[PDB]
Order: structure tokens, then sequence, then C-alpha cells
């Protein structure tokens, strides 16, 4: 209890409302933005994940690509069929199948990047309002401090890989290393 | 411009994956709490949009649904199967049908109220801990301010519309009117 | 521990200089708004603070104002000579004195508030881009998660008590009950 | 006007309350700590500007002092006198006057630094539940984002040149250079 029932109502419908929402919008933007490539949002999702961890294990991918093992296996799959990923030797447990990227899904991965246009996606759109304001982008912090609790610390350190890895291996011109 | 490419591309990214990891948090426990009643996500959140706005338009369950028209009348279809909600005369366009709730329906709503168990559900629990430290549940303004400029200021009626509905239609002794 | 030392200093300083600049900026406005009235910042803090709490001890004066005891003694007395408050009979302990304001008082009082012009004061138009962005004056949450943990609940209840008394009390047709 | 004058005197009270309590518990626990070597609050703060900025014109001391000029001449003397900084020829203004640390001074400001104790001070308490839930000390952005209105961008800089300052200049294995 030390709450009241009505409070707990309130704040679920109106946290499940607004992440709908925040889901559909980057659904909608994200799909457009790679569509060109006939990539599925999980393939995209999946090759980044690959990416960012130097290859990794369907269970890593599922973890981080937040869905199931199965789909992990099967868009997985799909991208070894395109030529974009490689799969190790072991399919003892699909689990443990390692992944790795081809180096066409590599070339992929960075002429997506030269695809990007930021101010053609909403939910950045949205978000400019704050940047100007605060000069910083929106931290966001209350749901990153969530998901913490919810997913998990080791789960939360691709943030900091992702932070490093675009810091580190890219530089820009007019938007790629 | 007045802003960095990577900054963009970091934003991006972090907003990406937390929103991911959200939606599918509360779709799980939500899932969760009305399979027993053989209840899609949709349904639901079109059974309660009915009850909010004493009856709706196709395009306001889509709109305050965040789902397509197709779906909005195919699962309302489906409701009007099961006997939870009933359908006006004209059909001329999916758009302007117009439904409103069966009692059999605002029972099964009611009903699956009096399931309600905010500590089963994970997001619940991940906020707690804000909750303990500001005395509130997180407002978490910011997500808000973002899909305000997404969305529309009408869009964002629906909160205070269930804030008051919530309110004063219903009151507690263990958690229902 | 398990925070860094440098990590401490740097917050010190910062949040040093944050609130020496809030609180000179909000002692020029006020001064400026109370000066006609020849009072004193600490005098218009304990003529409100009677106000709302319908009287008070010294005790309870220099808690609620943040001031010392001596000093919340020495201004009251001045407020007396000037016939804005009355005193009880009781000087046994400086802080058990109870005072209550004069009717002359609270025409001074409410007086200032009818002089009150926002526009003037620096602080709050500092805070209008953040109303507008928000549909709201901010709540600068933080400051009064630090200042509960350092002064105690009984102390954050005036902000709820004044909530109520400017909600209730006054109505505004140009400004004043 | 897009705002209720309501609003304006709840916001109002709010913040000076908030403020004034903030900047008296930091005078109180910064008093505190500088005691021992006979300095006034001001004095502190102008010996760090000091340091921050390589010396400075007692302008820039009252700018970043938040202090009137008068005040910077005559405390700058008083450290004078102390034999901690040292003055400029040319006393045409006061405010042209170029101020300049002695080392006996900048020994001083080491020293103080390993008298440090944070877990002494108030405010810094206060802020640890904040710094174990989110991970990082609070940002208190609303309140800088303010601050920024009122005092401008070169005011702001400060923040960043001791920042950076502390984070260069010093090390520490027990708290110190």
């Amino acid at each position: 209890q030390h709450y009241s029932i009505k409070e707990a109502m309130l704040f679920s419908q109106r946290i499940a409302q607004l992440s709908k929402a925040l889901w559909k919008s980057i659904e909608k933007d994200w799909q457009r933005w790679i569509k060109p490539f006939d990539l599925n949002i999980n393939e995209h999702h999946i090759l980044w994940i690959a990416y960012h961890f130097k290859g990794a294990s369907i269970s890593e991918i599922a973890k981080f690509g937040v869905m199931h093992v199965s789909t992990a296996f099967n868009f997985s799959k799909k991208l070894e069929e395109k030529g974009l990923l490689s799969f190790s030797k072991k399919q003892d447990d699909k689990r443990n199948t390692y992944i790795e990227l081809t180096e066409k899904g590599e070339e992929v991965l960075m002429k997506l990047m030269e695809t990007y246009d930021p101010t053609k996606n909403a939910v950045f759109n949205g978000a400019l309002p704050l940047r100007e304001l605060y000069g910083k982008f929106p931290e966001i912090l209350e749901m990153m401090c969530i998901v913490r609790n919810i997913y998990g610390d080791d789960f939360m350190e691709i943030f900091e890989r992702a932070f490093e890895n675009i810091k580190e291996d890219f530089i820009e011109q007019d938007g790629k290393l």
C-alpha cells in the first residue's frame, strides 16, 4: 500500500497510452527510413546489435532486441539468406548460435546511415523545442530509471556501448565515417 | 542545424530502444491482465475509449487508440459478435460508423478492474522507487511534451478526460465503484 | 563512498552558485516590490506567516521564516511599533511569544498584493519559457526533494497551506479578493 | 497574460521560499567549512574566482560572485591585507582593478579542499537519495535554465570553467592534487 488504488489506475493508463503513442511513431518513422532496403524493423535492430557487440549469441540478440528467441532466429536466418550476416556451425541450441555480420551487411548499415535525415522523423521534431530550451536533447531520465528496474543494468549497458561506438568509430563532414 | 548530426543519432537510438522496451513491457503485463476474458489489447483499448467518450466514431477510436481505421473496424466488429458493443445503422464510411457499449461490455470492464492488481505489473514496480522519492508517481513530462507535439492537443485531452472519469465515476473500498 | 570525491566537489560548487544566484535575484525583486511600504524582506515574510497560520509563536515564525529566533523577535517588535501586528502577554521565553496581525497589517498585505506585477520580477520572466513549453510553471521537484530532506515534512507543509489559502481566500477580477 | 494571476502568485511564493531555504543551508554549511581560516563567504568565493579565471577584474569578480562592486573591492582589500591576493597598480576605476592570487592564498585554497568533508554538509546529504535513484547527482536543470535567462550565457560559462578546472588540475588519492 502507502499509495491509493486510484493513483495506480491513473498512472497505469497514463503510461500505457504514452508508451503506445511513442512506440507507434518511432515504428512508423523507422519503417520509412529502412523500407528502401527491404528490412523489417527487427532485422535492422539485429544488424545494429551485431555491429555494437562484435557479433552475438541469439540469446544476446533477443535480450538487447527485446524480441523472443524464436523471432531472433527466424529473422537472423532471413538475413543470412540476404548475405548480410553469417552463422556459427553449432545449432545445438538456437540460443547459443553465434551471429556475425558479413561485409555486405556492414555496407548496408553505413548506407542507411547516410540516408539518415532527422528532420523527416516525427519524434525528433517533437523533441526539438526541448532541445532549444535546455540546450541539449531531452534526457528522459525517469523513463530510463524505469526501464533499468525493469530490464537490468547489463541490459542498460547498451546505451553506453552505443554512445562510445558512435563517438569513436565515426566522424562527420556530411554525416558518415 | 544548430545541433550536431552525431547528437541526433544518439538521441534517436536512445529513444527508440527506450520506447521499444516500455511498450513491450506494458504489452506483456496488459495481455496478462486481460487474457482471462479473451480480449486482444486493441479490443480492451477500444472498450475504454467508448466508456470515456460515451460512444465514438471509428475515426475517433483509431485516433485515440493509435491504430489504423481498418483494425478499428475489424476489432470493433469482433466485439459486436461478443455482445460487448453495438453499431450504428450507417456503414456508408467505416470511419463514421458510431460505436456504443452494450451493458455486458461495461460489466466486463468493471470486472477487469476488480481483477486489477498493480503489484503484478512490471512497469508499476519499476516506477515505485520514484514514487517513494518524490511522494507521487513520476510525471514523465518530457514524454508528454513530445507526444503532444507529435499527436495534437485534442489527442492529449484524453488524459484529462480519463483523470476526471476515474476520479468522479468510481470510488474505492477494495477497488471499484 | 559509492561516489567520487570529484563528483562531490562539482555538485557542491554547482548548487552553491546556482542557489546564490537565485536567492540574490528574488531578494532584489522582492525588495523592489515591498520598499514603498518601508518593510524589510524578513518583515513581509513574517506578516505572511501570520496570515497563513492564523498567528504564530516566534519559534514558528523562525522555523517557517528560515531566520534565527533573535531576528524574529526583533523584527516582530519593529512591526508592533508600526501597528501591523500584536503581541501576547507572556514574554517568559521569546520563543513562546505569540504574534497576531492587526487589521492595519492585513490591509498592508492586501495592498502589496494589488501592487503585485509579475512581469517586473526577473525570476518570473526567467521561468516563462518553461511555462510555455510545459503548459505549466516549473515544478522544480528536485529542489523540493532536497529541501524536504533538509528541513522536514512539517516545514514542507507551508506549501500546501499557502496553496490552499491563495486558492480559497482570494479570487481575481484584476487581482485581489 | 496566457497565465492566471493566481498561478503567478503561487509560483512566486513557492520559489522564494525554496530559494531562501537552499541559500541559508548552503550558507551555514559553507561558513562552517571555512570559519577555521577566518574567511567570509564572499572572500572564499573571490579566491575561487581568481583561481578559475587566472586573475580577474573587480567587475569580473562582482559579476561571477554575485556581489556589488563595492563589496568586491572591500573584501578584496581585506584579502590583500591577509597576503592572500595581489592588486594591480591602476586604481583609476575600482572596477578595472586587476586581482591575482598570491601563493599563500593558493595554499589556503588547497588546504580548505583537503579539509573538505561532504558528509558534514546538509545539502549534500539532502541530495544523496536522488543520486542513488538516478545513479548521478541531481542536475536541477530547471534551476539552471532559469538562472541562464536571468544572468546570461557568459555568466553561465563558469560552470564549464570549473568543471574542466576540477577535472584537469586535480586528481584524488585521498582528495587533492
